[PDB]
């Protein structure tokens, strides 16, 4: 796997403050080249935050509440040598292993995070983009820069997922 698909835009960034990226993030963009617009994710916009596992090792958890029944997951995501270059550690597991890269292009915890993601299925790899933000009221400015990641790594507009966001009351209710 020496194919990074990565923007050709942007550039990976020298210093990755592992300490400072961690926290809640709303996901305000998400494109997947194995995503469909019709049957697509189960909420208009999910909660992914990112805890300090041990050193940089991010404990992604998802919090995905379709109505009044909540979903959650955690995950570790394991740094590399490169700086913002990350995998899920799938260790614990054996026949169904598959891992997935994670890549933060280009963060800033006042606003928003680029976060690349892609998940070897074996089969296949599934190239994922998601647009994260610090808050929900993100605009277009800051939604073309995650567009930028959707063409560099050839995903159509079709794979291109935004959130409705009409109405954003899930906190009286769980999760």
């Amino acid at each position: 796997g020496q194919s990074p698909t990565m923007p050709q835009g942007f550039s990976q960034m020298t210093s990755f403050q592992s300490n400072k990226f961690q926290g809640e993030w709303f996901v305000l963009g998400l494109a997947d080249n194995t995503y469909k617009r019709e049957h697509r994710p189960l909420l208009h916009s999910f909660i992914t935050l990112f805890k300090l596992r041990d050193n940089s090792e991010f404990q992604v958890t998802n919090s995905m509440t379709r109505g009044k029944h909540c979903s959650t997951w955690s995950y570790t995501l394991i740094p590399t040598n490169k700086p913002g270059q990350f995998t899920r550690d799938n260790r614990g597991s054996g026949p169904g292993a598959d891992k997935e890269n994670i890549q933060v292009i280009e963060t800033d915890y006042v606003k928003f995070a680029l976060v690349l993601s892609l998940r070897q299925a074996s089969n296949q790899n599934i190239t994922r983009v998601s647009l994260l933000g610090r808050d929900w009221k993100i605009t277009h400015k800051t939604i073309d820069r995650f567009i930028a990641l959707t063409k560099t790594q050839n995903l159509t507009k079709n794979n291109l997922l935004f959130p409705d966001l009409t109405d954003w009351l899930l906190d009286p209710k769980v999760c």
